[PDB]
């Protein structure tokens, strides 16, 4: 694992400079395509893309797991929904499946800790049947977190060998907005009340209890904000760990990864704490409707492209943004040049 | 023309109600897909879509024209760029062409007033070689504006007969951000200084002159804010009129139209003033980086889905948003249902 973090490549400034120059000469007023231009340049600097903004195969990895904190009454969705939805992911009827299909991406469903019998068709990487209740103790041991990080990281960069050049991350786990809020609070130093949302339609009256649960988890576990793995193992979850693993793996592979919503922002905070070198590889997708989204994004210094007031999760936002990444590549490679049209601008 | 405005259909509340009910039962927490759900419902209410959110063929109409106000030194792009770019539109090397191709849409280039010889391949609907300099008089006569509105409206709804169900609007015209600002100022009652931007990279020092030009145009012409056609003919342009015509035509046809940037917001303000019934058919795309974007959008009560800091125009933003509209349709038709998975939520 120390080798993994050590070997994450820095961005290629040389390719980025060549990219910027090419974009400047395209058929349009310099800088007029805004964030589409900066995105293209960002892509060009990723070693796994061979010096140019390009998109080959696309995949969305959905990490599924159950949480012991569900027993604290922080979620109104039945716990069994995690397992039922995981199965639906194999039949292509879920939100992410439908949107990924639209973007031409393949969905990989991974079980990292569902509290149910194994589901045929789902990639098995389960650590245990649900993680520990963070309200009374740690979600898992440090060893379990490190082991999963490596496992998911390897699987991720392995897909790169199959032609995948663009990743999207997602999750599935009832009650996971609680550990997500805990992590955001710890990493950003914000009070729990400022980052606890209603998740999957939690009644406004049950919010108080959720905030209390978040504080108890932090108080009881005392996670170290400077240790991303300590935070993940103490107040995170198997799914959160898995998402962080995808980011570390894509980064090691020198490839881009599209974030999704609030759950993914929490995992990105951890990933960047563990290895700041991961940051240049992350691409935001949408601006989650979850209460603590603004805070999490500010700390990641990210501004999403899409404002859809979405809060489904599953990696649905990541899939919705894939066309945008392809659009930046199309602009770069297919637009004509000013010089060719004898157009000269100041 | 009075028949055109009179015959714009109201939205189908019955289909919208059936649409909402169906979306509520999909495999996800109610309302979790946010604006994707509201967009799907909006689409369902458009008569031309046959009671359901669907997208058939897509087309982006780019209105091209030159402006006499260019002589006032309000634009740094050579005037001939309008004609050169119009031609490039026929070869698919422009920004809109590349992005439309990515969305599977066809680009229709229409010359409504380019100050140059006719360009082969471009749809000819030119009123004159450039409109009048709005700084010293009106851009055109009321009769010329009404005639073009009808011509473009007919062409637009005619495409609906060819299978087109989704329109995008764009423009091409050096210096057109000046008349655009004038119109926005008049319709919103905002001071020119608050809505005049740098357009196609106008130097910060030349901004003052642009603001003065806008005020002179309004003072000299005295356009009536309550008369959308009066404003268009006095301080607008042929391209602006054409864009308004596409919106009136799509609305008459009961079909959706995706806006683009600031130029298109100005035209939408006029369209809705002329016929409020047009509003339910307009769909925003991105949030333009032009200074007066926030003001224009607030008056249209619109919140764009994309924040790309784009300011190229041509209808590039409209094309970039088409995948989003198709995504709302995919969600509606392809997602599974909660009842089928025995999932019951509060
Ligand atoms: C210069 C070059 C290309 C353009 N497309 C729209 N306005 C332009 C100005
Ligand atoms: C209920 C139904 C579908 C879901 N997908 C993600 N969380 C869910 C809760």
């Amino acid at each position: 694992l120390h080798a993994l973090l050590r070997d994450i490549p820095a961005p290629d400034a040389e390719a980025m400079a060549r990219t910027q120059q090419h974009i400047d000469g395209l058929l349009k007023p310099p800088g007029s395509l805004g964030r589409l231009e900066t995105l293209a340049v960002q892509l060009a600097g990723m070693p796994g893309l061979n010096g140019t903004p390009q998109v080959g195969e696309k995949a969305v990895l959905v990490m599924c797991a159950d949480h012991g904190v569900w027993d604290e009454g922080v979620a109104v969705s039945p716990k069994i929904v995690t397992a039922i939805q995981a199965a639906n992911m194999t039949r292509g009827t879920t939100g992410v499946c439908v949107l990924a299909a639209q973007a031409g991406a393949k969905v990989h469903v991974i079980d990292v800790g569902i509290d149910a019998e194994p589901i045929p068709g789902v990639v098995n990487m389960r650590v245990a049947r649900g993680c520990g209740n963070i309200a009374v103790g740690p979600a898992m041991s440090r060893l379990q977190a490190e082991a999963l990080l490596l496992e998911v990281s390897r699987y991720t960069c392995d897909l790169a060998q199959r032609g995948v050049t663009l990743f999207g991350v997602g999750e599935l786990g009832m009650a996971n907005t609680t550990p997500a809020a805990a992590m955001v609070s710890v990493f950003t130093g914000s009070d729990a009340k400022e980052v606890v949302g209603i998740g999957a339609n939690l009644p406004p009256s049950r919010i108080d209890n959720k905030v209390d649960v978040v504080r108890r988890a932090i108080a009881i576990n005392q996670p170290n904000p400077r240790d991303g793995i300590d935070v993940l193992s103490k107040v995170g979850g198997f799914d959160l760990v898995g998402m962080t693993g995808v980011m570390l793996g894509a980064a090691r592979c020198g490839l881009p990864v599209l974030l999704d919503g609030f759950l993914s922002y929490s995992a990105a905070l951890a990933a960047c704490q563990i290895a700041p070198a991961v940051r240049p590889y992350l691409i935001p997708s949408h601006f989650s409707a979850e209460k603590g989204a603004r805070i999490a994004l500010a700390h990641l210094s990210m501004e999403p492209y899409l404002h859809m007031a979405m809060r489904l999760g599953e990696g649905s936002g990541a899939a919705l943004a894939m066309p945008i990444v392809e659009a930046a590549c199309a602009m770069f490679h297919n637009m004509g040049e000013l010089a060719a049209s004898n157009i000269v601008l100041p």
